[PDB]
């Protein structure tokens, strides 16, 4: 019922401050997976641990 598009229309330094960090959160997260996803290894290691 209350479908509006200002939200995302409306920006303000706070906000632009929030998804900033969100994208370079992203970015940081998706290098971490991308390094990790290729040897399980360790993970099977750091588990029977």
């Amino acid at each position: 019922r209350m479908l509006s598009q200002e939200s995302l229309r409306k920006q303000n330094r706070f906000s632009r401050a929030s998804e900033k960090m969100f994208d370079r959160i992203i970015a940081a997260y998706g290098r971490g997976l991308a390094k990790v996803l290729n040897h399980p290894w360790l993970t099977l290691s750091v588990a029977l641990s």
